[PDB]
Order: structure tokens, then sequence, then C-alpha cells
């Protein structure tokens, strides 16, 4: 078995190897990369996502989210308070203000210590989940707006044509902006490209050990657990590395820098935080290996998780028994 300790693997494809996206994912999996739940891909030196970032300031962040925490430093939830619209140039200036900017620090480890010590005492503002792309249309390789769609993958594997579309999302971050512990919708893959700015630190639980994280979460968030049998689908709970180590949960960590891709694998729980002003682009995708994960994915039916139009068909075809109850949650 390749990668039996479930370490995060880092790949350096050549420009020739960067042509065929599906083939390269399958290669990484041949080497055991999926066992970690997360992999890093450093693009060939010849590749670029676009020519410059000099003209992005007029993108609108229609609904910036202030991420307000409750709990203790290592075990907390966050809720998202909607703020007034602002442009990316206005958000960048905010991120760089004395109230929100990254503190002085020695290295990524010192910054990580400061994040876990102090996150709960601040409410950073995240421009998350913005439909759009920063890849140039002429970028042919690993262009997250030109991937094969999940609907087409389901159709190729299972023969059933379904409605729905699959487009990317932009994320504008600042110091302390936080992504809570989650797997993807329908336990899909994700791919995330850090276009510019400061790093993003990731934490990940191997897919084979995901249920250990779920059991800990039920213990740490006991009211939430009674409310919903899949409350991590709400994307609000944070647990620190120190707490995970105290409770014996297997996990790994890595920091993504500008110009790098990350792939999350089916049922790979992940969480993390931004170091400072940045912009990322991410999208879900599928492979043949995902289908069995999609069939088994948990679902929130309490009403909180509320997701996209396109998840309907995935539930309806892969999980027909759950469909009725899940759809009640959506309506
Ligand atoms: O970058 C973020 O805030 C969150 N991204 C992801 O969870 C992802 O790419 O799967
Ligand atoms: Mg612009
Ligand atoms: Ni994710
Ligand atoms: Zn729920």
């Amino acid at each position: 078995a390749q990668n039996p300790n479930c370490n995060i693997m880092i790949f350096h494809p050549t420009k020739e190897e960067f042509n065929d996206f599906d083939k390269y994912i399958a290669y990484m999996e041949s080497q055991g990369a999926h066992r970690a739940g997360l992999a890093k891909i450093i693009p060939p030196k010849e590749w670029k996502a676009r020519e410059t970032y000099d003209n992005i300031s007029e993108i609108l962040i229609a609904t910036p989210l202030q991420q307000v925490a409750s709990g203790r430093a290592g075990v907390f939830t966050q809720y998202h308070k909607k703020k007034k619209a602002m442009t990316v140039g206005e958000y960048r200036h905010l991120a760089n203000s004395k109230k929100y900017q990254t503190p002085p620090h020695q290295n990524f480890e010192d910054l990580e210590r400061k994040y876990w010590k102090n996150r709960i005492y601040n409410s950073p503002i995240y421009g998350a989940d913005i439909s759009g792309s920063l890849f140039d249309e002429n970028t042919k390789q690993w262009n997250l707006g030109h991937l094969g769609t999940i609907q087409d993958l389901l159709e190729k594997e299972c023969g059933v044509v379904i409605e729905g579309v699959n487009t990317p999302y932009l994320y504008f971050g600042m110091w302390k902006t936080t992504f809570a512990w989650h797997t993807e919708d329908m336990d899909l893959y994700s791919i995330n490209y850090l276009h510019l700015g400061e790093p993003k630190t990731w934490y990940v639980v191997p897919p084979e050990h995901g249920q250990r994280l779920e059991r800990l979460a039920r213990e740490l968030f006991p009211g939430s657990s009674r409310g919903c049998g899949a409350f991590l689908r709400h994307k609000v709970a944070l647990i620190s590395p120190t707490v995970l180590k105290e409770n014996g949960i297997p996990f790994n960590r890595i920091t993504q820098e500008a110009g790098e891709f990350m792939v999350t694998f089916p049922y790979g729980y992940h969480a993390g935080f931004n170091h400072g002003f940045n912009c990322a682009e991410a999208i879900n995708f599928a492979t043949p290996r995902w289908i069995d994960y999609g069939k088994m994915a948990s679902q929130c039916s309490c009403g909180e998780a509320r997701v996209t139009f396109s998840m309907d068909a995935f539930v309806r075809i892969l999980q027909p028994e759950r469909y009725d109850l899940w759809k009640r949650g959506q309506d």
C-alpha cells in the first residue's frame, strides 16, 4: 500500500505532465496521495495562471462575512455576520489596516501559534464564496474554469444525464480568516489555487480516519450534535491541533503559498486559516473513484447546511432513499 502513514505529498509535475489533469490526479493516487486527504501541486516553472493581478481591484465582494467566534481558544464555533458590500481594493486596504493586519512574527510556526492563541478574540472579514475566475481564458493547463464537470463525470460513469452546473469560486482572505472543519459537498474532491498574497495553512484528517474526527466533534459540540446528525456540514466548528493531538486524532498540516495548488480528496476533513491578504480560487470535481464516496456521503437534513442547486441531482441519483428527507431540509 502506497503512503501507509497518510502523509501529505507534494508533487512537481513537468509541463508535459501538466497537460492532462485527470491523468495526473490518477497518478497522484497511484502514489498514495489520497490517503492523506490533501496534496500540494507545484506547477511547472513555465506555467502561469494569468499575466498579472494588477487589475482586480474592481471585483465586488457583495456580502463580506465577519467571522465571529464563540467558545475557547482551541474549541470554538464561528458565525458569519453579513457586512456591506465592498470592492477587492477596499477589502485589501481593510486587511492591511492596523486593526486587521498580520502581526509581526518570526516564521510560519510562530504565526500558527499566534493564530491558535488569539483567533477567538478577533472577528476577521472573509470575502468568500464569490462565483468567478481569475484564470486567463488562454491558460490551457489546470484552468479551474475549464475542468470536466461533475455532471459529465456522473453521466460517463453511471449513464444518467442530469441537470446542474459546476463553476469556480473566489475567496479573498485576511489575517485570521478561517475555514471550519468540513468535507466537500457529497464528499467530492476540491482543488484550490492560491492566486496571490499571503499563505493559507491547512489541517487535514486522512479519509480512513474521518469518523474519529466526527466522534470527537460530537463530544466537543454536544448541543450541535443533538441538533443534527451531520452538523460538520454546517461549516462552523473549529478544533485546534493541540486538541486533536490530546485526543489522539490523526491529522497533518501544511502551508500553501501563492502560486501553488492544493487538492482535497473525497472524505478528507480539512480546516485552516489565512496569514494575511490573499485571493484563492477553488472548485469541486469528481473522478471515477469518487462515486462510491458520493453514495455514502452524510447529509444535513436539519436545514442549516443549505447548498447549491446542483447537489439535488447528486442526492437524487446516488442516494434515492435519503432524497425525500434531504430535500425537506432544503425547502
Ligand atoms: O480556502 C478556503 O477558505 C476554503 N477552501 C476549501 O475548503 C477548499 O478549497 O476545499
Ligand atoms: Mg477589477
Ligand atoms: Ni473545502
Ligand atoms: Zn444540519
